[PDB]
């Protein structure tokens, strides 16, 4: 227990920092990318999978750039199925179709979005990043890539891809548009949180041990990666503090949370030193839609693990009967 | 690369140490346990799973003691399905049914054996250990529990459970007895290795980064857990070296390997410092059945990860067409 | 200094948690063990020791189970001598008679109680544990062994052994029953603290850097072993929090301290990260008999070392003239 | 001393691996970049420096891309001065002009080349990278950026910049073109080694504890950064080993060493676990020009530090009289 | 961020602890060492340096003991130059003349004082320590050497050397006595702070991430070296706490700060776990001369690095107008 | 197992390096210190000890310098008792009389020599060092204090004290001069080894996990303290290697072993990374007296612990009947 006590976490609502053009920045970003056709493509693949049909996905994300993914459809009688759009943790990528059997086995179509330029840490990826011309001086990793200007910042592109991933999922014929869920843990959680504010198609949010929240506090509290990439950039570029946090404010899950309206299930580990509880609760507490949080007092970044998976299935079942 | 060079690993066949009553010890152990009825129980669960039927399993292992498990049956047309009996890594247990969706998704019935007394490190378990009266002085963990005599040693009970697990799998009506696979990684690999020598019902072996192999070398090469448990016991009980290694000779994967006849797919990570390559290759090189090994030169204990899973599915498909 | 400041530690009295049947549970436990005869046996040994007479000890602890120990009697004229009953730290055991020369050299008979099932970490032991039938899923070690029910919990048996050890010591003819001291550091301290509440024969308590105190707080403050064994168990068995802490409440030093009446000398190290200062002071502050504490502000788990030994001799000398 | 003994290091000449088109790739790379004008720009700075004039440098490196640097010209009577082209270690950048006072103080003009896209670890930088369209999946850092094809690989661009840096230095009117030295430690040493083979203008090489050498061995020997970035990429992309090492063969200091003709002073620390001695000696031993090496047996990656600085000044003084 | 929040650091003025004979102890220490003649010697070196003239220095510090140093003089037309007296961090020594090119390059003469008995960790040294007869039981290092009595304590001799270093620098003919700066980081900073109180010749102080401050707090907040040397000594010698802290009170930068009058530029890293911010601010906040501090919130012990070097050049230029 | 295999350790006899004046250096050193009177003073202490009489010792060691110690005389009828002269490990000191109760309890007088200038790491000391005028530049600790000249080196003074300790012990009336044993572990072991060569009064050697042996190899094999102090000194003073090892040659246990004639019991831990096995075996294999070694294959620097204590008592008992 290195963070605020739980009684204080439950009330923690730090003063939010955002620029006055926060919304306009996102409106312009999405409008510019909507000018390119989504051109979603689903290509059935040869697989040893027997209970699921697997498709190679391609769609246009940020600025028409082609993003890969998987679509896993469980072999069931129902003509329309509910659907989970799944975002991936830091240094991960879409891997193989059989890496994502959980939701299909629970009777949900699952759209897994590959993460541009990552896919080399713990699971392979196939989607490149495409920068806005020059790739500035940065610290190793993604956290500081383009960080001196929100228009060039890496997560501008990722978030836009993620919003478009929902539209691509929605274009698949047996996807029930009334039951599209956006889901992620860690980086995936932070991507999902941004999507829960920017997407018009998402109906529910699953958001575990979210990353990309309350940056200024994160960097103060922990010296773990990936948040430490920002700290290390700041150690060297000592004249850039104000600029760095200005940029980051446009991508902070706390600011997106204040705008999200769809129902949400959060989870948090009180001993999580990768995504500290105070950063997660800051997001949760500002989250503007109907919400619940599962608190795992003795867990680190693993969170509630399989226990939380059970909670997520129960939560959605109940949500989509009401 | 801390271990022997790959060219030497491929030829590494250290002199084996075993007592003259190795086989008789195992014959008696099995014969005594076979006097208790197996009494396999399969109970269908209420589950949110939609593509798989899940059953709560109970069967009689070592000395009639009741061992838990899961049976996952994928919802397919075929009357008889092939079957994977899955053993679990150190500190793990059967967890939830949805923790084992891989093989069922590939059209295999999957029998997951819970590990007696463990289930508290990374995945919950539900089966206790039942010792042979007194529980001798030991180092924390399972590696030294009862280690001063093979009759009292922990893995005598686990291995017997494991052989009985194959019988329990085989009792299920939808299981094709010609395609029963025994499978495990790490501790699971070592269990499966023992079962490949002791079971009459097993048709194929999947054995990843196996643990419980070449104890004397393991303990001299690495200071990682769980092999360090043995080392720390020896640090204190300095008068017990000979007895400890005598006991471990009855449970060493290399000695079982020299007796196994069924086809096997092994995997090994050359930078694995939990199960060092020399111990894995010792087991592989002595393995007496038709065999292949996948070598992952840059991997630590994670081995081939999902790459190896692809290899396993390809390997069994080809095997069961011949 | 990671824990509360000294001024706050001196007043720290957190709300105690215990079940209504605390006392009854212990009354029954001891009554049930008293139905077996103590049958204490003292067997003089061949030894190179010249200033001390060494005896192999055996006595009946929990439920008649046979516990080992040593009795060390200094060669002195006096026909009745004072006596220290010594309990042992985690992963320790009775070792050799020459591992316990301090108190005999100070003119005290010393009864060293071996610890059931341990003796494999830093000093050898010879006493097994005997469990209550099934040995449940647990994390490696003794902290979580039987932890889902106070009737099955490991320390129920250790504490009962320890109460019976004082009776065994008292049965030795040369022991002055008016000057029997119970003593321990770390785990030994926690055991001695339990004995100070449950024994009728103990006349003074020496309690250094005690372990088994204020579990809830211990587990939140430090990630060191052995308290981390509980945290790790909780990380996995996420549905078992309330049951775990309910069990531990019956064995908590704080709850025993509130019942102990005999005079006591405690010690604490303010930088001790194995047994945190707040857990030790919680115990000391609730301790209901006449008491003193020696505070070592710069020491970690070693506490006052040999300096504290000097204080203990001086404390008992003065106590037993008064 | 974790590497080969010194007697063996002195003889270590592993078999070299390079593609048949090695020279051809470099010839085309340079020829394509030479079609863009160098357009060197030196702009005198307002500075508090009093013994040295400082210039802001800009020149065209790889494919006309604008690279920053500093030029430090010590205030001396001589019309033409000798000149050191300085390359910078991993995660470093050109920093401030006063970060490079050594060579000017010794009477050499110093040209410090900023490193594209780095400058965020231990010294700031101002020069971006400009990738060849898509920036593929990569591990955090620069070592795997574009690694699936030598045409897209990061170091192709760095090396081309570095060759052009020497031409930009040569264009400064006060530079004696007969006494242009190329210099670097670690990454800088590796860049310098490449330039010693590719540049026609360099007259001498200073190469300390070089990085970018004998990749295959580096990655097998040490788990330190930055070589571990390659290992980690390999751990995930298990199907990409052959391609990765193919690509890296075009950038390996050992293969450049075999082609360099200018005189060289190397240094090596025998306890260096960032740049292992065997990788350094492999480069040194294949180095085809007149050469010397200073061996620091007890030093890790810091090498000879200031002692080596003295050696370099003596080395060049003697070289440029002789 | 392990220490007090920045808002509390800016107000942190812990009650100071010093003995009533603090000043007399220092007055006597200096008076006794002033009885030996400074006898400064500057010996021109053969060097490959071309823009600087380098001299081997020797002068008499504590009790006439001969301390080594370097004097680096930039080759400039001006007949009088300003001067920086540079003190060295823990386990360092005077090294080579080319290890100190910064200030000379900025037009300042630079006097680098070698540190008695150290010079074996990250940069070579050539000056021995000469102890007061017996070298008491101590923990490895310099922090507890002679710690049981201020008169025998290692830093008494280092501080005395340091004060005399300024007199040595001042004796060089080109040195402008009106523009003598004392400078250090870490251990150097702590030495410089001491000299700022004890020297009559120093005109300005540069003090980065200073060490030797607020010992009682230092030892309770971090377990890093070198403060952990004291903690470890105390772990063993458990009967010696009061004596140890009494001795350290005579060498604590916070007590010297309360006495310094010369203008000062401080720097601090808020993530510094070698010299914790609360110890640095304690010294800055009690500092009695005109003062500024540069705060680097995201830096550990490296502080402002080259950024701070820029600040220091700007600060002095403005000060000496 | 990081060091040479056991079969090679048993034959390891590396070429010895020593100066031609080795013997003369020691002859002179001892002759000069013998010109001061030993002036041994035993002063009976008030103690709580009841089975042992404790004396405060003071004697003249190196150059008449006054060294403290303890003398512990067990209360026995015998008029003459055998005697153990005990030397202390690095950063230790004489501590309290009750810190050394083992040998008196076994019926031996025990003379504990305090270590000049240490006494501040793990046990308090009371004896200063008194250097030969100037205390040269050094790395923190004792290993490099005065290292640039054998005449100023710290261990010259310690070894001379240690030889004088035996004379001091001999002067006590109840000491049987025919049964004086010199004993130490680690630093104590290296001191004892020196004394076994230099003392004329010593009758047997107990030498555990000895330190101060085969320095050149120690420093190349391990990075642990205290050997690492030398390595660090060398990292900075890069021009001093030859001098440093010249000096250390006069203090190397291997060179003393080659001269010792008294019977000796050694011990060694094969996983000891503070005093590596190859250094210990080098000393043991060159040891010129009758000898035995107890090998503890699985132990670290703790060696045989209490088991070795048993061995030492049995060894001496047998030796002093023969
Ligand atoms: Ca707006
Ligand atoms: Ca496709
Ligand atoms: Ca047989
Ligand atoms: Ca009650
Ligand atoms: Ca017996
Ligand atoms: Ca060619
Ligand atoms: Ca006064
Ligand atoms: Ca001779
Ligand atoms: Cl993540
Ligand atoms: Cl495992
Ligand atoms: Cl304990
Ligand atoms: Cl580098
Ligand atoms: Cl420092
Ligand atoms: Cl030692």
């Amino acid at each position: 227990f290195f963070d605020l006590p739980l009684e204080e976490l439950k009330k923690y609502r730090p003063e939010r920092y955002e620029e006055k053009d926060f919304d306009e920045f996102w409106e312009e970003t999405l409008a510019e990318s909507e000018k390119f056709p989504l051109d979603p493509v689903f290509e059935r693949m040869e697989s040893h999978l027997k209970t699921v049909e697997a498709y190679d996905v391609t769609f246009s994300g940020y600025r028409g750039q082609r993003i890969k993914g998987w679509l896993l459809v469980p072999k069931l009688e129902e003509e329309k199925l509910p659907c989970v759009v799944q975002y991936i943790g830091y240094n991960g990528g879409r891997g193989f179709p059989h890496d994502w059997l959980f939701w299909p086995s629970m009777g949900y179509i699952c759209f897994v979005m590959d993460t541009r330029g990552q896919g080399s840490g713990w699971l392979k990826g196939d989607t490149p990043d495409y920068p806005e011309g020059p790739v500035d001086p940065q610290y190793p990793g993604f956290m500081t890539r383009g960080i001196l200007d929100p228009r060039t910042y890496y997560y501008r592109r990722v978030f836009t891809d993620a919003v478009r991933a929902v539209e691509a999922a929605a274009s698949f014929p047996q996807v029930d548009q009334e039951r599209i869920v956006i889901a992620g843990g860690s980086q995936g959680g932070g991507i999902a949180l941004a999507v829960s504010a920017l997407s018009k198609k998402a109906k529910a949010l699953l958001c575990d041990v979210p990353f990309l929240c309350h940056f200024r506090r994160a960097v103060q509290l922990v010296d773990t990666h990936p948040y430490a990439e920002i700290t290390n950039f700041l150690k060297t570029h000592r004249d850039k503090e104000e600029i760095v946090f200005r940029t980051l404010s446009y991508f902070d899950g706390v600011n997106f949370a204040a705008r999200a309206k769809i129902p949400a299930l959060f989870s948090v580990g009180l001993m999580d030193n990768i995504c500290p509880p105070s950063t997660v609760f800051a997001a949760y507490n500002y989250y503007a839609g109907p919400k619940e949080i599962r608190i795992y007092p003795y867990n680190n970044h693993e969170g509630g693990g399989s226990f939380q998976a059970v909670e997520q299935v129960k939560f959605l079942k109940k949500l989509f009967e009401k």
